[PDB]
């Protein structure tokens, strides 16, 4: 027999949508995700001989990335960066090797991403639904807005509403059902399970405390799912897989042979080279090259040496090793210990590969290829896991999340849920295609607010400042159409505004908030 | 054979010492702590018959509760607070007789603190260290400004005097060698063993993931003590024992009966009323006297339901049970599996007891007096386990923490670090007593701006703003003591500013800095 490894890899951002702006701050994260993270993932896919590999595209990542408008940013932020990429060949003809080297490296990497991009007419779900076809890559759903649902435990409506919204989102984009969830930050509390059943949800993840703390604990612990009364398979974190192995602190990404993040050409070239490639405010920001290694513990950056791709690639051979070797172990331990294959569930924040650490999906690419060797491991994915086995205990998972004033904002929260549900129920029989187009809009902007993202986000340079601004400003745009409709003056020119800005689900339905719960 | 429930406890607050004002908002932290979580422990202790718990006090805590200044400060404090317990007692005579009922609890109990403080002449370390005389009571020290050893292990310097100036500071105050420390952060980086056999440590404590990814995990997982090659003993929590049961979101502390956090009587009460009893400013902060229970998971504050706290006792009655119950369960099943006696080491931050959760030391009473009358358990300190164990693995601990630009900071850290090295051992044998007091200051500037707290912070209502402000002002005030050394110049008026409001380790000699590494 053979342990069986589930790497799960979460892909979210925060639905932002400035087409008030030709280049927005904001949008940029968008950009580097795609650049950095999801195209690399597409190209290791089609490189890769086999890989098993379960995913979350988020609904309002998803909704980012079909955008047309959005295509057509990223298509032109690429060739900006492909000509500076070029400037750069020439500039650092004279300067170090290394350098040199990398600049090149940039140019034909850059071209090779864009024309991706390009292979899909510039939508890169459908390079992610390819893969799904294949059986290789499995992609779960997500709550709409990544809203963390045990806040929100009280109001039913607004969490099962949640919940089918990002069911028919994928749906739309998929051309098929989801089978998975993934709650944002596992927030998970007891009888959540039942409204995944009702949305045909056949199994989520959860933290290890949901098993821990189990009135009685998962006689396999975490190595093995667990199927909810309702028939709703859950899938525990391995916490010997933790965060800590990605840690730059303490772990592979902090190799002094890897790639130094906080080091670009925006802050070092000269201001009079790099004006057009950074904010037309004039401030520095990252351009997406970067030219040093780690090199050292040092809190000295300015001791930092250029980066070496060849001994970058040495580090990724032997932490991928490492890595296997540890999984091996542990497998063989579990094996002898259980009596029968264990599935260790290793879930990561997808932009750790490739984004943060920028030799991320090289490194999964050699590890899946060494677990493809392997006699004493296998990839699954996730359904391939449900589809197969016959013994799993049942068991009910304990509240619980993947966790780490102001309360202004609650009570409008709370108001406008209140309020969301009243007027659906009022208007659930109305045909007036005004007060419908008023009410879709009052829910997306209520969603927006929820997001997570703008409340313990996990916002890279976000600072609790354009995040709190986020959410009164869609708090404040649904209480405008709130006002509106209450008072016979909607305002029409406001309303297409707002669905202009506010885009996110054009197929939704206010209709939603008025179904029953319990 | 019983299992071992090692508890542990994290007593620590930054060093904030403003003698310059009369109230300072960010000094209330410190009477909070010492009202809400360090008396009641002591009342705890002193009532209880029996219990085994092991604690740190780090040196920045210690500095602050001995300073008779700030002691003086929390006796007027308590009695501004005691004079607001009795114009609540009448004014609420005719409300709720909840609220009745808990003003008198306020007014019978902040006095019954405020007389503890007084039976030590205000100084609760005397207490602290009578009970660790006893050998129920462990405590621990920790490195001298809490500053995270991993961020600094290239400068081994500076890292092994954090280390011996914390060990020194608690000989001063506990008359005994620490036999323990606790790492701020569990941060933890391979070979700093070392320096704590060095300093004579005999254990400290590290993250769960220090020996799952150790080059071999240890046979007993985390349920034993390994010994470091070195001979330094080292003790890894269990992660079902994590910060998630004493989560308000998923954990006990969230139970509706609890005396809700977040509503006060300085937001509530009529501002001519509680005008004096709030800033000078006349901005609504918290008194200590709170009504409501969290009632619900409603986001709708005001709809809470007046604290009744025979109710918030029959759930600590159910929770301490419940957990009981959970370890009995958890040390059985490890007895029959391991075959020795399992110590489960479950370490919380102090002020989750009794700050946060206001019930939090009344379930830590009912707790260990269910453990003690428990036949499948048995309470032990830290101390007592390494004085008893036979069998124990030598193992190496892995990189690791209990883990969760802005780099003007790090190139000025760096700087800081090598000058004060530099200069050490310059003026090694100096006897001159003013550059001795210059280089003196200089080390405790540096020292505090190295507080973890303003880094990444465990700041309740301190927000990246106080925090970065207090790291510069410490940069700043070293840069400005280097110049004058450097120069002749040495400015004693101001110098003796510093000594003053920085007036922290006053036994420090800046030779520490000189010492060799590695």
């Amino acid at each position: 027999m053979r342990g069986k490894i589930l790497i799960f890899l979460h892909a979210h951002l925060p639905y932002v949508h400035h087409p008030e702006y030709d280049h927005f701050l904001e949008e940029r994260w968008l950009f580097e995700a795609i650049t950095e993270t999801y195209i690399p993932l597409l190209m290791m896919f089609d490189e890769i001989e086999d890989f098993r590999l379960t995913m979350s595209i988020t609904p309002p990542l998803m909704e980012m990335l079909s955008s047309r408008d959005l295509q057509e940013k990223y298509e032109r932020h690429m060739e900006k960066l492909i000509e500076l990429a070029n400037k750069e060949v020439e500039r650092t003809k004279k300067e170090h090797p290394l350098k040199h080297k990398m600049a090149k490296f940039y140019r034909e990497h850059f071209e090779k991403i864009l024309n991706v991009f390009r292979s899909y007419d510039g939508n890169i779900l459908e390079g992610f639904k390819k893969y799904q076809e294949t059986g290789k890559l499995e992609i779960v759903t997500c709550n709409a807005t990544h809203a963390f649902l045990p806040l929100y435990q009280m109001y039913p409506e607004v969490v099962n509403a949640q919940i089918t919204v990002g069911v028919k989102n994928y749906e739309k984009h998929m051309k098929k059902h989801p089978r998975g969830i993934w709650l944002a930050e596992c927030g998970y509390y007891q009888g959540l399970d039942l409204y995944l059943a009702q949305n045909n949800v056949e199994y989520f993840f959860v933290d290890s405390h949901a098993f821990w703390f189990a009135d009685e604990q998962p006689r396999y612990g975490v190595y093995r799912p667990i199927m909810t009364p309702s028939g709703v398979f859950a899938f525990a974190r391995d916490p010997e897989s933790s965060e800590q192995v990605w840690s730059a602190a303490v772990g592979y990404p902090g190799d002094p042979r890897y790639r130094e993040f906080y080091r670009d050409i925006g802050f070092d070239r000269e201001m009079e080279y790099i004006k057009d490639y950074i904010d037309p405010s004039g401030v520095r920001i990252n351009t997406g090259i970067k030219y040093h290694r780690i090199t050292s513990k040092s809190l000295d950056a300015s001791q930092k040496e250029y980066y070496d791709i060849d001994l970058a690639m040495e580090a990724v051979e032997e932490h991928a090793r490492d890595f296997l070797h540890k999984k091996e172990s542990q497998a063989r331990r579990l094996m002898d210990i259980m009596g029968v294959e264990p599935v260790i569930v290793a879930p990561f924040d997808a932009e750790l590969f490739g984004h943060w650490w920028f030799e991320g999906v090289f490194f999964l690419k050699r590890f899946f290829e060494l677990v493809n060797e392997s006699k004493d491991l296998k990839l699954v994915t996730a359904s391939e896991v449900i589809d197969t086995l016959e013994e799993v205990q049942i068991a009910t998972p304990a509240d619980s999340s993947w966790g780490a004033t102001n309360d202004w904002i609650y009570r409008h929260l709370h108001e406008m849920i209140e309020r969301m549900i009243d007027l659906s129920k009022k208007y659930y029989n109305s045909s007036d295609p005004l007060v419908e187009r008023v009410l879709n809009q009052m829910l997306r902007e209520l969603f927006l607010a929820q997001s997570s993202d703008w409340a313990f986000i996990m916002t890279t340079r976000t600072s609790v400042q354009y995040a709190e601004n986020r959410t009164k400003l869609h708090i404040k745009r649904f209480l405008n159409l709130y006002d509106q409709l209450v008072s016979g003056r909607i305002d029409e020119e406001m309303l297409r505004y707002y669905e202009w800005t506010d885009a996110i689900f054009p197929e939704i339905n206010f209709r939603v908030m008025a179904r029953d719960v319990i």
